């Protein structure tokens, strides 16, 4: 699991952290209202 | 520059899913973790 040449890319970085933040989030509060049951 | 090499692309969606799908299953496994207290 090597990279090669030295420089930037992947720019779709925001997108990545964005996913993950509103999946996670997500089932946070799902999660949640399980514990919660209602 | 033809053929092989990997082709280079513009994904998008792709990174999106996989990102929502990191995130969520790792909160899951935390959270799962603190129910246990162990």
């Amino acid at each position: 699991r090597v990279q090669l040449a030295h420089h930037f890319s992947e720019p779709e970085i925001t997108l990545i952290i964005f996913g993950v933040m509103a999946g996670v989030i997500g089932t946070i509060l799902l999660i949640s209202y399980g514990i919660r049951r209602l």
